[PDB]
């Protein structure tokens, strides 16, 4: 894991003061982390950064993808946009933690560094979402303050999540988890992400789902559950999938 996740462009220097061989990990951003600024990162809370152990902990295959197509160049890129501009002084390896605390905090909660455009983030969110998948795109809509859960209104109400569904991208769905994706929100048909991944025949990704607490009873417009869809559509696997998840 420590070695794949560090064999990716940047990745082998701490993302926020460039300490080489970084083990840490924060899983929501998809960047590696020295174990001073982890040690920071698990200062700002959930919402902000969630701290892992390249080394210590088990990692979900789709999870060390997702870290593969993201990645401290992509992710600063986006953070430290206006560092250069700014004439900002970015922390080194050796530099005080308090110094490094003051850069963390002003990169990720004061968004600092941010370009003033990603004009609209939570559509170019739902955009990039859809097929074909833009990971880079969605951590910058993100970045610049995009509703993880925006609904695309006056249309069919449908999330990014429910893109990332349609798109059978299970990296775009996993970024998005990890980013606070409500798994149970439905379109205007009440057809929530395991409702679409069910009618499109999407196994994976309804095992996705499923492992992340989606409602097995939830009931769409139609009156329909994943199960009856499963059946309908005469999709033995997640029928399967379906009825083991509810014993
Ligand atoms: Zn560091």
């Amino acid at each position: 894991v420590v070695a794949q996740v560090q064999s990716v462009d940047g990745n082998a220097q701490c993302c926020d003061c460039r300490e080489p061989a970084p083990e840490w990990a924060s899983i929501n951003l998809g960047v590696t982390l020295c174990i001073q600024c982890s040690g920071i990162h698990r200062s700002l809370g959930v919402h902000f950064s969630k701290v892992r152990s390249l080394t210590l902990d088990s990692w979900e295959p789709e999870l060390v993808k997702l870290m593969c197509e993201l990645g401290n160049v992509i992710i600063n890129q986006i953070y430290e946009a206006r560092v250069e501009a700014m004439a900002v002084k970015k922390p080194g390896p050796s530099c005080s933690r308090q110094e490094k605390e003051a850069w963390i905090h002003a990169k990720y909660v004061e968004k600092k560094f941010l370009t003033k455009l990603p004009l609209h983030p939570g559509a170019l969110l739902f955009r990039a979402s859809g097929h074909p998948p833009s990971l880079p795109t969605m951590a910058d809509a993100l970045a610049h303050g995009a509703d993880v859960n925006w609904v695309n209104g006056g249309q069919d109400n449908a999330t990014p999540l429910i893109q990332a569904t349609a798109a059978n991208s299970l990296l775009a769905c996993e970024f998005l988890l990890q980013n606070g994706a409500n798994v149970n929100q439905a379109d205007s048909a009440g057809r929530g992400p395991l409702h679409h991944a069910t009618i499109l025949g999407h196994t994976g990704l309804a095992c996705l789902f499923l492992k992340r607490g989606a409602d097995l009873g939830a009931r769409d417009s139609e009156g329909r559950d994943p199960l009856t869809i499963a059946m309908e559509t005469a999709n033995a696997d997640i029928v399967t999938l379906l009825r083991l998840a509810k014993m």
